[PDB]
């Protein structure tokens, strides 16, 4: 049994002595909430750290954070010892230095400006031989212990004072260095990391293993992303935590060489890892060195990429090599190196979300301090076409910004910086607003993934179509075990029709938020440019980026815009089928009927869409969008007053029951017009603030039908025909 | 390695790899090699990448090699009994120059295996290790129907991981070396295959799948006078083919389906297909249209070549009248009723060998805008027109569609088809997928029982739409009559 023996993952707290434990872990080894511990690793080394409490990591195993890994030298997926210690231990004296790797640069005090505002009320208890990080002076510098009292009896006190010499010492290879690349230093990518995290995790960790099975380990991984995601970053971070010899070929460094010794040294980067098993070989570019599908122009170009084709199925076991590389577009890419042994699996890392570059902010932040007026969340929204890339540069063009105020006037003309001085150069709103406004994102023609923020409070009304909507993608991805018995399939997607202005995207997006899936948006010159263009290939990238993001929804936005360019129901000599159509409907019938991925089609003119998109097979369900109601009005304007201050003079019922012939867009607009109003009446003035009722009045003027009524008939008219529930609504069995 | 013959394997890339003048050493002293060891089978890998002079022709050493190539593939004037057996993966990506008799003349087509097939890939690639009792691969082939060989070995190694996954974290065996008393107990079960099974990519999924389709004569409703003479035309000549030479005159080319779309213009090709124990591939609406918006006519002479050593095998055409729909119809733009790919389709029918066991099947549900070209003796000449199903043939389609669903004795079917006139097979189907859908519904909202009641096809009825209204039902009447003409001979005697 021995129940001591833990598993070790990445923590959660950006502390330093933290142990993220469950509450039947300490209940059963009668454990407290405020006690410490001490942490048992390899190599005859000890740690003592603090367990904190926790509710989301697993039933027996430990977080631990990468400041504290590498005091143990245990990596992730080893097995450590924790045993508590209640004895009663006090700090006296603590020497510490820290390692000249990273101190090039610092002069004056080091106790206030890095020991001071970390050790007083924090109470961290300490242990002579480790080596602890600390973050400030926009750098990061730890220290290190070489004489003390032999350990136990360290703990830092309020009454312990602290002295040192002043010069550094030399580290070893023993431990790595703590600026390197870790898994904490990834933000913003979580599903596509955790595959990673998994796959490799089996032939690292644990390289034995596999050469005593007949288990074909994965020889490559590709990875995806427009430049600038953080591929490298990825794949220097697995071989940095799974303990593999990394080794680094850039694209152009081959390519750069002449005749014949680029294939001298390729072929020499591969043995090379394989003596240093494990090791992982990670290629820069990979479309710069292999484009062969329409290039095809030199010999020696052709000589390379055979070469890395035999070099790459050409590794019959032997060492434990993992492949990984990297490359900006899925198509740009040899075919012959996606055969079954050289690159099968496959990953796609996209672009992260609002809450995901909230994390890529809060690590390249964290070695510099902020002002109390500074947060991040404006920073995320306001910086929806960026990548990971793109952050770290912003970052570091508002960082410069607060230098230029300062150095103007102070000027320290020295060799070396002090460290008094940087701490409390605090970078406010005004120094990252400056370096937002000019960054130019490098990602904003592809298409954008999220998991949208909107949910069924934002949607008034359409209280029948939610339930409807929640019927047909909820089911079976949440109970699959009353589908497969009855043998029938589940519904492929289903179309939206009616009047424009209605809620035909935010039911969508609602409908993506409930399930916790992808959402993928096509808009109508989307569909229109690939028309327009002669190029009805896209559609299968498309549908391609839709499947391995799964789940997911395939969002079509006014799909009949296509041909309305081109007439209508008659329009020219043709008929009511065209390119992207086709290509939608290929992709359609030959996509995966068991995966998650979802279909969402939205129109407004019903009358002009193919039948043959709505067969039983590929688009069966249509639920139409009808105008509110008096009480589905009144939801609308609820939900789109919780962003701007309105008192409760203003009688939203009164407005309902007036606007009887209005869409869901006209009362947006309604209210966009008297906060227009708000905002000038404001602005005038100055030379108050919150929305009166005059407002609304005066706004109200200007409330124009964007539905008339003349259509209305028409799809009242279309929706009756296409429902057909009239003659058999009294059929009844006799016995 | 079952002949006795020294295997030689000639990777594609490794050859292309050498420098100037290199690669023609390896190539050449690859042959005698193999031919001093006789018998020896010469294999290459990939044989696009050594000799694709069809377009590229870029570079004196790439076609040096082909060359190369060439010259020691027709040399092989006896002396040994070395085989070269060379391995490509599209047909029209090889040179044409090694297709001339002398050097590769014999030709294999290896496709996708069906539902049958990828199970015994499944026995075979888990053969080794042990599963679970509630293990079971025929739900496992069924739902990987775009994978091939080398998919499923992939799907089974990942499945496979999973359960290593789940007792190697806490179990923590650091030894040099495993004990086999803990891999013969770690049974995979089918959660471990379910994950594998949801993220693994099909690398075959754009180009056409053939099988031989599981469905029969049993699931198929009514249409007794249409399946005896289906079985009459296809499987007459294929069987007994001694009546057929004596009098001399050939069997037809094929058949044309044309009615009110949903009646089972589909079911009718698989069911006969089947029945035949012959392939079956089927080309939807837009498979045509894409090659016509593409300005690309000419795939359509692959699918002929995939039918023809496919044999036997139907080609099956579904809604051959999509490709004039979209340009009009009868009159439509200021053209006429004949385009490039029915033009494509025409040219490769009329050289088609007539004495293969091949069959084209086209089905059609607007016959009034199908070119007369195609319906000539010779072509398609046979046409049997599916009317809307009767009293006693609707009764038999829901007979045969709830055999999967569990549905207790309650539903009177009986009931059912007599008060549905005007509907077509289709909509008696998603009749009863509503029904089922309620079913599900109403067991998971009543979950926070498992068997389907009566009253839930009573709701399911309410909205059931007539996909084929009255107007199109004369025209197609009043077509059909004027095809047959069977009026004025009826009364047709001979006098003595
Ligand atoms: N997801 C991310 N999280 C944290 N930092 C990132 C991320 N993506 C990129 N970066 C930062 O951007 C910098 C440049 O990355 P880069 O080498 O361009 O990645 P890639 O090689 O994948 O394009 C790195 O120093 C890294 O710190
Ligand atoms: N039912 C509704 N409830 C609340 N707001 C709505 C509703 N329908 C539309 N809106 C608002 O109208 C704006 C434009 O909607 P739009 O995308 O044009 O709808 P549709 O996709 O149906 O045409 C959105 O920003 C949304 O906030
Ligand atoms: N005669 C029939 N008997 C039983 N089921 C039928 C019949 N006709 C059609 N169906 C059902 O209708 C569904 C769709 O048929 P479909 O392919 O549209 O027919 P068609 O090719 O004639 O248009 C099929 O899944 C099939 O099960």
């Amino acid at each position: 049994n021995r129940p001591n023996r833990l598993i070790v993952d990445e923590a959660i707290n950006e502390d330093n002595s933290v142990v993220s434990l469950s509450q039947p872990k300490m209940d059963e080894l009668q454990l407290f909430r405020g006690d410490t511990v001490l942490l048992k690793g390899k190599k005859r080394r000890e740690a003592v750290c603090i367990v904190l409490s926790d509710d989301t990591c697993s039933d027996e195993k430990i977080r631990m954070n990468r400041v504290v890994r590498n005091n143990l030298r245990v990596r992730l997926g080893d097995v450590i010892s924790i045993q508590p210690c209640p004895d009663v231990k006090y700090g006296k004296r603590i020497h510490v230095l820290p390692i000249d790797d990273t101190v090039e640069g610092i002069t004056g005090n080091l106790f206030e400006v890095y020991l001071k505002p970390y050790f007083l009320e924090a109470y961290r208890p300490i242990r002579k031989g480790d080596i602890f990080l600390v973050r400030g002076g926009m750098r990061a510098v730890e220290f290190k212990v070489v004489e003390t009292d032999p350990s136990p009896y360290c703990i830092v006190a309020p009454d312990t004072v602290i002295h040192c010499e002043g010069e550094p010492i030399k580290r070893e290879d023993e431990e790595e260095s703590l600026n390197e690349v870790g898994y904490d230093d990834i933000g913003g990518c979580r599903k596509q990391l955790a595959q990673i995290k998994e796959m490799v995790e089996l032939p690292l960790r644990h390289p034995a293993l596999f050469k005593a099975i007949g288990v074909k380990p994965p020889r490559g991984i590709l990875l995806y992303g427009p430049p600038g995601t953080g591929k490298t970053l990825i794949a220097r971070a697995v071989a940095n935590e799974t303990g593999a010899f990394f080794f680094l070929i850039n694209g152009p460094e081959i390519m750069s060489k002449l005749a014949g010794e680029s294939e001298s040294n390729l072929r020499k980067a591969f043995e090379e890892a394989e003596k240093n098993a494990p090791a992982i070989i990670f290629i820069d570019e990979l479309d710069a060195i292999a484009p062969k599908r329409e290039k095809t122009h030199g010999e020696v170009e052709r000589r390379i990429v055979s070469q890395l084709l035999t070099l790459m199925d050409g590794l019959k076991q032997r060492a434990h090599v993992i492949v990984m590389a990297a490359t900006n577009r899925p198509n740009s890419i040899d075919p012959a190196l996606r055969r079954f042994g050289r690159f099968d699996r496959e990953v796609d890392i996209g672009i992260p979300d609002a809450t995901g570059r909230l994390e890529i902010l809060q690590i390249h932040t964290k070695n510099m301090k902020l002002a109390d007026d500074v947060d991040l969340e404006q920073v995320a929204n306001e910086t929806h076409g960026h990548v990971g890339a793109d952050l770290a540069a912003l970052c570091s063009e508002a960082a410069l910004q607060a230098i230029r105020k300062k150095m103007d006037l102070i000027d320290l003309e020295d060799e070396t910086i002090d460290a008094e001085v940087m701490n409390s150069l605090a970078v406010t709103m005004d120094d990252f607003r400056w370096a937002l406004s000019q960054s130019n994102p490098s990602a904003l023609r592809e298409t954008v993934v999220e998991v949208p923020q909107v949910t069924w409070e934002d949607i008034g009304g359409l209280e029948d179509v939610k339930r409807e909507l929640q019927e047909l993608v909820q089911y079976p991805v949440e109970h699959p075990d009353k589908f497969l018995k009855f043998g029938m399939t589940p519904s492929k997607g289903v179309l939206f029709y009616g009047p424009p202005g209605c809620g035909k995207t935010l039911l969508a997006k609602a409908i993506a938020n409930e399930c916790q899936a992808n959402f993928i948006s096509i808009k109508g010159p989307e569909l229109l440019t690939m028309w327009f263009g002669e190029s009805e290939a896209n559609v299968r990238e498309i549908f391609d980026k839709a499947r391995q993001a799964a789940p997911c929804v395939l969002f079509f936005d006014e799909l009949d815009s296509i041909a309305k360019a081109r007439g209508g129901n008659i329009g020219n000599g043709g008929g009511a089928a065209d390119r992207v159509i086709n290509q939608i409907l290929t992709e359609m019938d030959g996509m995966s009927t068991k995966k998650n991925v979802f279909i969402i089609g939205a129109t407004n003119r019903p009358d002009i869409i193919d039948p043959a998109i709505l067969r039983p097979g590929r688009l069966d369900q249509l639920i139409y969008i009808p105008l509110p109601d008096e009480k589905s009005r009144v939801a609308i304007l609820k939900a789109n007053l919780r962003k701007s201050p309105v008192a409760k003079d203003v009688d939203l019922e009164f407005l309902a029951k007036m606007t009887n012939g209005f869409s869901g867009a006209d009362l947006t607009e309604i209210c966009q017009r008297a906060c227009k109003l708000a905002i000038r009446e404001s602005i005038e003035s100055e030379i108050v603030p919150e929305i009166r009722r005059d407002h609304f009045e005066e706004a109200m003027r200007f409330a124009r039908r964007s539905v008339s009524d003349n259509d209305i008939r028409k799809y009242e008219m279309f929706a009756q025909t296409l429902q057909q529930s009239r003659g058999f609504g009294s059929f009844r069995f006799p016995s």
